């Protein structure tokens, strides 16, 4: 039968929702042929172990908005044809254990937004080959570690705005080959490695504004073959010498961008390199 507090209906996909009732549980007795539960809205502040292991064909999974606090690592044990988790609004969850989502291979949409992230623990993202959008933002991260995204060879879109990234280190993005979007904007990012966008070769819309960058290496740009949307507004451009060769970039990219304002000097500030003449710049 179906749980207390759950409707569970069988076509057109076998499906066991309980969402906003206020559960502090994972209902007891959810159909082993569920392919949908929805578990979202309520006050579950614990996910334990092999909580869904009978639902083999479960494909997708809501947990957001619940007061998750912590997810057990074998909370998805049996869930191998699972392909939308969310798990975004558990703003007191803070951290993943990184073995969470080994299995999940077939995994096509995870929604980590909102939940207080302050870091991604190795292997996180380990084996998640079949992704193709990550959610992360609106947490606390600070920091990308090489090679957190390295198996997402499907992965599309990721976003990572609204958190407060201060670096975008060498091989932070390693890996994501078929990258279309990347938001980083909103965040403290001060400095880019020059190949800190080795990979994406695909990639068609960057956003960096609202940012701390005063330069950026065209090294980085580079290898964005595909490049069409690129958003640099509201960082602290210094256009002095540092700024000849973005300006250069910009004349070149057949793009959209954004207006790139010089904060420094004070004869330029205000003013869009874009708009400018190199005449204009100091010389190094
Ligand atoms: C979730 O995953 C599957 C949903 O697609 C589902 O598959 C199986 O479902 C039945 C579980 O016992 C199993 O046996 C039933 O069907 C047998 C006759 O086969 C019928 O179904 C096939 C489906 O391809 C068709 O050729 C045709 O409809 C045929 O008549 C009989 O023994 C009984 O009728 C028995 O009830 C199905 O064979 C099987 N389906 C498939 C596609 O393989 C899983 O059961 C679900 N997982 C769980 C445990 O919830
Ligand atoms: C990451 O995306 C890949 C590209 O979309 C995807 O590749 C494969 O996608 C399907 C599913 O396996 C394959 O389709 C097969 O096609 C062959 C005919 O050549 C037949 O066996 C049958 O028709 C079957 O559907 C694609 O061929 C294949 N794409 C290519 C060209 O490599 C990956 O599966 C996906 N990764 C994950 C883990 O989901």
């Amino acid at each position: 039968p179906c749980p207390g507090a759950c409707v569970c209906y069988n076509e057109p996909k076998v499906t066991t929702s309980c969402p906003q009732q206020g559960l502090q549980a994972v209902p007891v007795g959810i159909p082993a042929a569920s392919q949908r539960i929805f578990l979202h809205g309520n006050r579950i502040s614990h996910v334990p172990a092999a909580s869904f292991r009978a639902c083999r064909n479960l494909t997708i999974l809501w947990l957001h908005s619940n007061v998750l606090a912590r997810i057990d690592a074998a909370a998805f044990t049996g869930l191998a044809l699972l392909e939308q988790l969310d798990l975004s609004d558990n703003a007191q969850l803070r951290s993943v254990d990184p073995a969470t989502f080994h299995g999940l291979g077939r995994l096509h949409t995870l929604h980590l937004d909102r939940c207080g992230l302050q870091e991604l623990g190795p292997g996180l993202f380990r084996g998640l080959a079949a992704l193709q959008y990550l959610y992360l933002q609106d947490n606390a991260l600070q920091a990308l570690p090489d090679d957190t995204f390295r198996d997402l060879g499907n992965l599309t879109h990721l976003f990572l705005h609204g958190n407060r990234i201060s670096s975008v280190p060498e091989r932070a993005f390693r890996g994501l080959h078929s990258l279309d979007r990347l938001l980083l904007h909103q965040n403290r990012v001060a400095h880019v490695h020059p190949h800190a966008f080795r990979d994406l070769g695909r990639l068609m819309t960057l956003y960096l504004f609202a940012n701390n960058l005063s330069a950026l290496p065209t090294e980085a740009l580079a290898p964005l073959r595909a490049l069409q949307y690129l958003r640099l507004n509201d960082n602290p451009w210094v256009c002095d010498c540092r700024a000849r060769p973005l300006w250069a970039w910009l004349q070149k990219f057949r793009g959209s961008s954004s207006e790139v304002p010089c904060s420094l000097p004070q004869r330029l500030a205000g003013r869009d390199l874009k708009r400018l003449a190199a005449n204009d710049l100091q010389g190094c």
